[PDB]
């Protein structure tokens, strides 16, 4: 690591305590007195990425399910970027569940709050490309514990120019994100699109309502995309309510150079938490 417990950054934020392992770490603002989240890289790894993070972060700052921005800083051993600090992250909350799956219900309320989440990177033209249930996280606090917070943007990408329209693809594009996850765009080494976003969105709800998905024991990339290429993702319904097929139809159509019809799929959720009498209110499986 480049810090350790203890050290203080830039006079102020004072490191106390690891959170993730990517360095990054619960520490104390000593100007506001608040707990926050601080995370570093070394100005010495070959992939840098913290200017993106702090660059979309920034962009988004104001949006719903995003983490208040707090500073940043670069020096010649690291660069870092402070936030506010969340709660626990969904993989961590599925995992806690004694049979590893959420109910429909906390589903569909976490799957509506992160399609929201997702429309608004595309909003400020960024994919996130790393659409997984650890880059989520509910609030820590009763004001905030429920609302779940999109995560870590270190691997996004700008889909539009500097004047705002779609950018020409590249013929190859390396895979960033994670094999479980991920769209048969990016199994390919294809330009990602909003497209495949969305698809790793549809892949974690079935993994929240099912526990799994098919290619969970799949470890050879090449063999979960030749999987995912031949799969019937009609399968992945029978766990889902109805409408989901209209969301699965939808997301089929897309490619690169097509906007998503984000009203459809968020009708997807309302529709569905209509019919099954679901409210905000409602316990979520870890209350
Ligand atoms: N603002 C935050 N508040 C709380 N936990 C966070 C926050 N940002 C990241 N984390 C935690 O750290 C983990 C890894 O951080 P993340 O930004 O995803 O970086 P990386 O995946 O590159 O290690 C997350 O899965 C989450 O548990
Ligand atoms: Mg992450
Ligand atoms: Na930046
Ligand atoms: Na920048
Ligand atoms: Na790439
Ligand atoms: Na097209």
């Amino acid at each position: 690591d480049i810090l350790s417990v203890g050290i203080l950054v830039k006079e102020r934020w004072k490191v106390l305590r690891k959170i993730g392992g990517g360095e990054i770490y619960d520490a104390l603002d000593m100007l506001t007195r608040e707990n926050v989240a601080l995370k570093v890289e070394s100005a010495q790894q070959p992939k840098q990425v913290l200017k993106m993070e702090v660059a979309v972060l920034k962009k988004l700052q104001g949006k719903d399910h995003v983490c208040r921005f707090i500073g940043c800083g670069r020096n010649d051993r690291f660069n870092y970027v402070v936030m506010q600090l969340q709660g626990r992250n969904l993989a961590d909350l599925r995992r806690s569940q004694s049979r590893g799956t959420f109910t429909i219900s906390t589903t569909l309320r976490l799957g509506r709050q992160i399609l929201e989440s997702i429309e608004s990177i595309h909003s400020v033209g960024f994919l996130h490309r790393d659409i997984k249930p650890s880059n989520f996280a509910m609030g820590r606090f009763p004001s905030t514990c429920r609302k779940c917070y999109m995560l870590d943007f270190g691997l996004a990408r700008q889909f539009t120019n500097s004047c705002g329209d779609v950018r020409p693809p590249r013929a190859v594009a390396g895979f960033r994100g994670t094999v479980r996850y991920a769209s048969i765009n990016a199994h390919r080494n294809r330009e990602m699109g909003r497209h495949d976003d969305l698809w790793s969105l549809f892949y974690m709800l079935v993994e929240f309502v099912v526990g799994q998905l098919p290619w969970r024991k799949i470890k050879d990339k090449e063999q979960v995309g030749s999987i995912k290429e031949r799969y019937d993702h009609r399968l992945m319904l029978k766990h889902l309510p109805p409408e989901f097929s209209i969301f699965l139809d939808h997301i089929s159509s897309l490619d690169y150079f097509t906007k998503p019809d984000y009203q459809l799929l968020t009708s997807v959720f309302d529709n569905s938490i209509k019919t099954f009498g679901v409210i905000e209110s409602d316990p979520f499986d870890w209350e």
